[PDB]
């Protein structure tokens, strides 16, 4: 059985919790989408200071939500909206999803999520900062084993 952590505040489980469901992943990529909503975002708390903090929950960079719109609106029924949270979480989700359909594991589609398909040791994000995929991948998986992931 699955189970909000306590630590991530209502309204983030809320939002993963329909992404999950618009999945059918029977609440384990909301444990997922948690992990990685901390990491990216500290739930919102985490944004502010950093020149990314623009790009929401999920750290959907500007050019990457720009390639993903008309799926989007497929997938949600309606035109991707950045100031809506469920709409960032939406957003997120449908491209890790994508991605750990696409390269096959949960762990890959994190390492990709963070560094795109063609991240290699040293890239860059559109910020100029260094990406390092690979520990992104490590501690998102680890978060999520701790808050019961099964997968
Ligand atoms: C030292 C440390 O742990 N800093 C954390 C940051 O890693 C995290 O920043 C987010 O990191 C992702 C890469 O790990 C980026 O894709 C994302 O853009 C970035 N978020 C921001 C707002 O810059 C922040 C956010 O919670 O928290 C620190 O714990
Ligand atoms: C969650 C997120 O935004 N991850 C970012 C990656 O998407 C991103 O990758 C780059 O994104 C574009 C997606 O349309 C591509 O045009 C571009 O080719 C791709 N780069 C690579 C190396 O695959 C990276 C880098 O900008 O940042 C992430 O945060």
């Amino acid at each position: 059985t699955v189970t909000k952590p306590a630590e991530v505040p209502s309204r983030i489980w809320t939002y993963v919790m329909n992404a999950d469901n618009a999945y059918g992943k029977g609440g384990d990529f909301a444990l997922l989408l948690s992990a990685v909503i901390k990491k990216e975002s500290y739930f919102g708390d985490g944004l502010s200071g950093s020149p990314s903090a623009g790009d929401g929950l999920m750290q959907v960079e500007p050019n990457t939500r720009n390639a993903y719109l008309s799926q989007f609106s497929a997938k949600y029924g309606h035109a991707y909206n950045h100031s809506s949270e469920q709409d960032q979480v939406y957003m997120g989700s449908l491209i890790l999803n994508e991605k750990i359909v696409r390269f096959g594991s949960i762990y890959s589609g994190l390492l990709h999520y963070n560094g795109g398909d063609y991240w290699y040791p040293g890239a860059t994000d559109s910020y100029g900062r260094p990406i390092l995929a690979d520990q992104y991948a490590n501690t998102v998986y680890a978060q999520y084993k701790s808050y019961g992931g099964r997968y």
